[PDB]
DNA sequence: CGCCCTGGAGAATCCCGGTGCCGAGGCCGCTCAATTGGTCGTAGACAGCTCTAGCACCGCTTAAACGCACGTACGCGCTGTCCCCCGCGTTTTAACCGCCAAGGGGATTACTCCCTAGTCTCCAGGCACGTGTCAGATATATACATCCTGTGCA
C-alpha cells in the first residue's frame, strides 16, 4: 500500500481507485486528506448500522 | 596468482509543507479554608554554674614498613576453529470489529448513633545506682633439685 501511494499525491495516477471497506478503517487518516468526486458503496446493507 | 582503492548502485534519513483532529486553557459558577484579630499559657533562649573528659606532651618499647633481591607464572598477545544467532522469506495466530443488547456489585456520598480514649488527677513502686562478695589472674615463699667445689681417698 505504501508502494501505491508513492505515485499518489501531486500528479493525477488515476481516474478512480478499489478500495476495501474495511481498509479505510485502518487507513482512514489517509484517505482522508485526498479531495474525492464520487465515493460509491457496494451492497449498502453493511453501513445500514 | 589474489588484496586496497575506486566507482556504481541502492535505500534509509532529514527536512519541509499540508490538512484533519482534540485537549489546554480560558471562562464562569460557586464555595470553603486562609486571613485577621483576640486570648492564653508555655517552651526556648540567656545566663549560671560546674565538672570532666579532650588536649597537648614526654619518654620507654617494641613492631610493622620499607628497600631490595630473586623468580616464576599467569595476564596477555597471537592464532586456528567452528558453531550459533542474525537476516530474510514463508506460515500461523491474536485481536479488532459487526451482530445483538441487557444488567451488576462495589466504591461514593450522605446520614446516623455510641463509646474509647484524651485529659485531668493522685497513689504507689521499680529499676538506675551504690555496695558485698567471689572468680580469675598475679606475684611471690619453698622444698627439693642440678652443677660446682673442697676433699679425702687406694
Amino acid at each position: 500500500r505504501k508502494e501505491k501511494r508513492k505515485g499518489w499525491n501531486k500528479p493525477d495516477a488515476f481516474h478512480v481507485c478499489i478500495v476495501s471497506y474495511q481498509l479505510v478503517v485502518q487507513d482512514q487518516h489517509s484517505f482522508k486528506r485526498k479531495r474525492w468526486q464520487y465515493m460509491v458503496l457496494d451492497e449498502a446493507h453493511n453501513i445500514k448500522n
